[PDB]
């Protein structure tokens, strides 16, 4: 990432609109000598690379093998995805809503009007983690223990840390495994409505998981869904405090708008997300002769800001007809399997908050350049304080 983007400040990277703008207009398909990648930005072209597995492929450049789902095209992808999709059935999802609600209620009841609330510390970070501990079937008594390891492994470093992180991660990995494996063993014998039990009962094309593979699969799932869901929640409150005064009140008066607002956040405020493909059959299609083996990186963050697809692309507009056509969850066969959940967590989180709080206020003293740390998405809020106002 760093070797191509090169932002002078953390604030530039948290809000990279100008950079996306100028790439979309002045360099929509740029080669980069220093990393040996092509770089695609336009919406129609990004969508073509993500979906056309035949010309652009997910095979490229420990994790079970039968579940390296990202790293396979049709037709062997179908096997890997069906295997994992056993834990993400519409039945489970239906059951998850009330359990996601209770957790949201607990966290929001714990916030008080009188003080400044830190949204990252008190909602954006713990909700995805507490949620995933629940849907996994970790006992509530061990929830805080789970959170300790999930933090370290999966939440964007701490603020000040270095390469002794790699050692801290290695330990958390070892302790997580020690902790979870016996729960997997016990759910093999005595199953319940949770991801672990469903992964154990999964059979697809004569493949079943070992207990060890189930454990490593939960790490995959946490690794896919915690940083990302945390980031969406954080940036959703960021946007409500700084991008448009009125949007909060608007949602407060019409709670049926929350899902649209989530979609507009995925479009406009899920910044720097990108994906990788390798070329497997030569083509123009983009308007440059690409050869097999070259690395195409796509920048969905930018695609989501292409004026061709989105009217007033650089403006937070929750009423824009086609917000939901954003590429933040991908497109084509690899479309985020966790989208239903992620959309669900965000709707519940926001809705529950809006029901308790009529107004929110940004703290004048808040310096955005402090309070940002490096991550897989670019930068990410380590803190976000607000003042809020009870009832209606
Ligand atoms: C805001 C939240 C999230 C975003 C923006 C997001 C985004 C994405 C994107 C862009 C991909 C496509 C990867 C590719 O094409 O190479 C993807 C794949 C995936 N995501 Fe997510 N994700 C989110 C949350 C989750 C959650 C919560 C889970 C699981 C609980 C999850 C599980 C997955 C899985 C398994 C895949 C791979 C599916 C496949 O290759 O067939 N994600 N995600």
């Amino acid at each position: 990432i760093k070797e191509f983007t090169r932002f002078k400040t953390r604030t530039e990277e948290f809000s990279p609109y100008a950079w996306c703008k100028r790439m979309l207009e002045n360099d929509p398909v740029s080669y980069h000598e220093g990393t040996d990648t092509w770089n695609v930005f336009k919406y129609e072209d990004v969508k073509r690379v993500l979906s056309d597995y035949k010309h652009f492929s997910s095979v490229r450049k420990s994790v079970p093998d039968k579940i390296k789902i990202t790293e396979a095209d049709p037709p062997e992808h179908r096997k890997r995805r069906s295997l994992l999709a056993a834990a993400f059935t519409p039945r489970s999802l239906q059951n998850w809503e009330p359990r996601i609600q209770e957790i949201a209620d607990e966290l929001i009841e714990e916030m008080d009007e009188e003080t400044e609330i830190d949204i990252v510390q008190s909602l954006a970070s713990p909700l995805p983690i507490i949620v995933m501990s629940d849907l996994m079937g970790v006992p509530s008594k061990d929830r805080l223990l789970f959170k300790k390891w999930v933090d370290i492994l999966f939440l964007p470093f701490d603020k000040e840390k270095q390469e002794e992180v790699n050692e801290l991660k290695q330990v958390a990995a070892k302790e997580y495994y020690q902790y979870l494996y016996p729960i997997v063993v016990q759910k093999r014998l005595n199953p319940a409505d949770d991801i672990i039990s469903d992964l154990l009962k999964a059979e697809v094309d004569g493949e079943m998981f070992t207990d060890d593979e189930v454990v490593r699969t939960t790490m995959l799932i946490l690794g896919a869904g915690v940083e990302t869901t945390s980031h969406l929640l954080a940036n959703s409150f960021y946007s409500l405090l700084y991008d448009d005064k009125e949007v909060y009140q608007e949602l407060h008066e019409n709670l049926d708008l929350v899902p649209q607002a989530v979609e507009e956040m995925l479009r406009y405020r899920f910044n720097l997300i990108k994906l990788d493909r390798t070329v497997k059959e030569d083509n123009d299609l983009l308007g440059v002769e690409l050869k097999e083996g070259e690395n195409v990186v796509v920048w969905m963050s930018a695609a989501n800001l292409d004026e061709e697809m989105f009217e007033d692309a650089f403006t937070l507009n929750i009423h824009r007809p086609n917000n939901k056509k954003h590429l933040t969850f991908g497109n084509g066969p690899h479309f985020c399997l966790g989208a239903p959940l992620a959309r669900l967590e965000a709707k519940i989180a926001l809705t529950t908050f809006l029901k308790k709080f009529k107004h929110i206020e940004a703290v004048p003293s808040f310096q955005l350049e402090d309070n940002l740390t490096d991550s897989a998405t670019g930068q990410t809020l380590t803190s976000l304080p607000l003042k809020a106002c009870r009832t209606l």
